[PDB]
């Protein structure tokens, strides 16, 4: 009680998480919750105890130098400046991180090679930004990736931000879309898990996945798929032709460690992991990194919040 909780969300995310009925629950706990507006200054609305927000789009629009937004994230990160006992879920370079997968994945690398764990072990990638002739897959290759791999948007937020197409041949590469971020695609029996994290606890959801497909150059054409349309619980594009390779359940210890690591380096708390077992190696890898995903599914989520919010209040 007497805890006060500014947020900022989109509509459209407001109404995905079904976040006004997360507020009431809040109220009826004894907190106040209010929607910041970021075009008035912060202090007339405080004070305040924690901000939950995505302003993700904002970010975006002030880097492409957007005066409106500009202004925005200014007064925000000024007002948290000034306030560092407001918990703020998450951190500003915590998105900015996070929304740029070229940025997101090499923070992985270095994580893994942090951890000094050998369960864990993503796929290599690269940043993308054209096309160099016939001589593109030297290119890729100089940077240990072939077909089939995996041409996903760089920004890691948006409309398109899941459109994704995977390539098996010299003929197929007329899909990729630079500038684009390259990802091996990693052989892992046609399962998916997706782990979302909500501060120190997660969940991890079994979810399909593409299936396996031959090592190098195959004869067919590239498959234009959404990520997270292919993994709903929800294609012949999923349906596994055999078990090859190693086919085992993730480590509970290997997931927590790896959010554990993930929180410390960004100071992120609400976030999603796509996990596969390499079924070469056996392997985890981390296929992709999502801040503040919808939670889409997902049990127990308004629980886990409240739970996650009273926790760093009592910290």
């Amino acid at each position: 009680k007497g805890k006060r909780v500014g947020y900022w969300l989109s509509e459209k995310k407001i109404k995905k998480l079904n976040f006004q009925a997360f507020a009431e629950l809040c109220r009826k706990r004894g907190m106040e919750v209010v929607q910041l507006n970021l075009s008035r200054p912060i202090e007339e609305q405080g004070p305040l105890d924690v901000i939950i927000h995505k302003l993700t789009d904002v970010i975006l629009e002030a880097d492409q130098n957007d005066s409106q937004s500009l202004e925005l994230v200014h007064r925000f990160q000024e007002y948290i400046d000034a306030h560092p006992e407001t918990i703020v879920l998450d951190p500003l370079p915590a998105i900015r991180t996070l929304l740029d997968r070229s940025k997101s994945y090499e923070l992985i690398r270095k994580i893994e090679a942090y951890m000094e764990d050998d369960r864990i072990c993503s796929p290599p990638f690269m940043e993308l930004t054209s096309l160099c002739g016939d001589d593109t897959m030297r290119l890729l290759e100089k940077n240990g990736l072939t077909f089939p791999f995996i041409c996903k948007t760089r920004v890691a937020h948006g409309t398109n931000s899941h459109e994704m197409a995977i390539v098996f041949n010299q003929e197929g590469l007329n899909a990729i879309q630079p500038p684009c971020v390259v990802q091996n695609f990693i052989n892992h029996n046609a399962v998916l898990y997706k782990v979302f994290v909500v501060g120190e606890s997660y969940t991890v959801v079994q979810r399909p996945s593409l299936k396996n497909f031959s090592a190098g150059t195959s004869d067919r054409e590239s498959i234009f798929f959404n990520s997270h349309n292919v993994s709903k619980p929800e294609s012949v594009l999923t349906e596994l032709d055999k078990i090859e390779g190693v086919f085992e359940r993730p480590s509970d210890e290997v997931i927590r460690e790896l959010s554990r690591a993930l929180r410390q380096a960004l100071g992120v708390s609400l976030f999603g992991i796509d996990i596969i077992i390499n079924n070469q190696t056996g392997q985890h890898a981390v296929i992709d990194i999502n801040a503040f995903p919808g939670y889409e599914g997902v049990s127990e989520f308004f629980t886990d919040l409240l739970n996650h919010i009273a926790t760093v209040l009592q910290g």
